[PDB]
């Protein structure tokens, strides 16, 4: 079975290579044929990436893992012709509900990524984690058996709706707030805020609530303590979205966007 | 004041959605240590403590034993520290015929309905948060205590009800499982499900022995439904069988092989 991973990014080379370690026969696909140090750990000794570009790959892939930023999707789905199949899974290694129906292919998952790491230049550096989780059915069952080896954690979920609006809340509270107020998690200090960071939640979280999911209040309580431990429009935007499909009423997250989405 | 004492499953489950509400919610086990719970499976892990019984100072209004059946007699001796002549005692065990063991007036057996499971010092909780309890002015007043958590409080008018239909769930789909050394698997067999049925109409002929209602009605729903604690389950229908002198065949064929492998 081929595997090929979209995306020369620092979640696209930390997959790609631990699948090469398994199925050497994964590649690498970027934009340009390039080559990418990187770190499996911080002060590990450093590893060359051979990025094959759209000109380089002549074959198609079973299992094709898109790890860009979800505003760069839409530049990706063309190459996909010649890059994958009719019955191709395809994987989407994003953040936020991605543009699933932008794909046309049968087997298209919205994984929820948690691997984190960072990309300077060409040098990629790995920080914990290597779990992805992705929706259970046959193909995503045959892609756990085949990276069985590698300690990519495949977390198998029966409805991955859940999985995908959790991360969609952890993201809406703590994100918009370090991004609009430029400070780092030290601004939860402020009592005024960590009311916002609630009151922001409980309105993602009701948007959660007419999408049929089962997040009340105490959600919000798990994910405001997660906090004490430390792509709008893929993200804030598709929970905004949400919120006007159903008709909600979710001012603390209108405001959050309406700045972020002023950049 | 509450404490629940014994950190499995039950017991852990307990005291997170109490802690929610309660903060002061005490979980005493034998040793201090950190478990690690899961409210369901795949959700974010979430630490909580537990006090050992020399950790433990005070004595509360209201404690919930969540041990196993064969575990009690070890936390009975415990009971003199922990609670005060008029505390409200909660036996959150399967089976029954233990009541009578713990010397205090407020004692109720509680018909536990939280699913999950503990592997080394993780919980993880799957469905449900009910307990049921026979109604009293202490239940009434310890229902309304925990209003604000999801643990749901089935007050009873008669418990006895309630606490030998689970008797009977226990009583025939364990013992063959059990006694055949098989999963449930062992069931498709058309001798066994007819056996099964038998077994129940024993059980079921205890029940009405003891004044309940059980018919052949009850059994067409378990078996319905259906689609060691052993001497306070199989143990404890068996004796009340000989208590009032009644012809189980299938309930003594499936007992005694029960109480043998215990010995
Ligand atoms: N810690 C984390 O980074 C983290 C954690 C959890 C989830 N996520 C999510 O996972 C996703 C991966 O993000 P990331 O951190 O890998 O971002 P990143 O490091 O910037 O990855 C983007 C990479 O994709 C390449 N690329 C851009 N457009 C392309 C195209 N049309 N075709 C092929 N390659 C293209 C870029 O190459 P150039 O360098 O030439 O632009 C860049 O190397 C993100 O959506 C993020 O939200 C990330
Ligand atoms: N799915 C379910 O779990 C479920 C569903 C319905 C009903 N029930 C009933 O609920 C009851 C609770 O079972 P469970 O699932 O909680 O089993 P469990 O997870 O094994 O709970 C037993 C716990 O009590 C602790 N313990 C044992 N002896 C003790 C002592 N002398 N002092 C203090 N703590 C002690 C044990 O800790 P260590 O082992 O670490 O010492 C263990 O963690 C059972 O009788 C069961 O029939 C269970």
């Amino acid at each position: 079975l081929s595997v090929a991973i979209i995306g020369p990014g620092a979640v696209g080379t930390t997959i790609a290579y631990e699948l090469q370690q398994s199925l050497p026969h994964t590649t690498l696909i970027g934009r340009h044929a390039k080559t990418i140090t990187y770190y499996t750990v911080p002060h590990a000794p450093a590893q060359d990436i051979v990025v094959k570009g759209y000109e380089d790959v002549t074959n198609t892939f079973d299992v094709i893992i898109i790890a860009v930023k979800t505003h760069q999707l839409d530049a990706v789905i063309p190459h996909l012709t010649y890059l994958a199949h009719e019955d191709t899974l395809i994987i989407l290694a994003q953040n936020g509900y991605g543009q699933l129906e932008h794909i046309p292919f049968k087997n298209v998952c919205q994984a929820v990524v948690y691997i984190s790491g960072q990309k300077k230049g060409d040098v990629v550096t790995h920080f914990r984690d290597y779990q992805l989780r992705i929706q259970d059915n046959a193909l995503t069952r045959q892609f756990r058996d085949l990276v069985q080896d590698s300690q990519i954690d495949i977390v198998l979920e029966a409805n991955i709706q859940q999985a995908i609006w959790y991360k969609l809340l952890v993201n809406l509270g703590i994100n918009s707030i370090t991004l609009l107020g430029r400070q780092t998690v030290a601004i939860m200090h402020n009592p005024e805020i960590r009311i916002l960071c609630r009151q922001l939640l409980l309105d993602g979280c009701r948007v959660a609530q007419a999408e049929g999911l089962n997040f009340s209040e105490q959600t919000v309580d798990t994910i405001m303590t997660i906090y004490q431990g430390y792509e709008v429009e893929a993200i804030q935007g598709f929970i905004y979205r949400r919120a006007r499909e159903h008709n909600l009423d979710t001012p603390y997250l209108d405001t959050i966007y309406s700045f972020l989405r002023a950049y």
